């Protein structure tokens, strides 16, 4: 038996999260774009952190970050 109406929502699971949580603000940044460098969308935080790292900008990773 199949539903007539909609009651399941077909959705794509290819994602490895909707969101990345900021290191202070936890707030659901978007992660989209072929770069590496992640930014706090949070209107008030514009902070920057190293996509992989969730933390600060490492200076350790500088360099290896930011782009991949
Ligand atoms: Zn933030
Ligand atoms: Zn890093």
């Amino acid at each position: 038996g199949s539903a007539e109406a909609r009651w399941d929502e077909a959705s794509n699971v290819t994602i490895k999260v909707s969101t990345k949580p900021c290191p202070k603000c936890r707030t659901p940044t978007e992660r989209d774009g072929g770069c590496m460098h992640m930014v706090c969308t949070r209107a008030g935080c514009g902070f920057e952190w190293c996509w992989v790292c969730q933390t600060e900008w490492t200076r350790d990773c500088m360099g290896a970050h930011w782009f991949g």
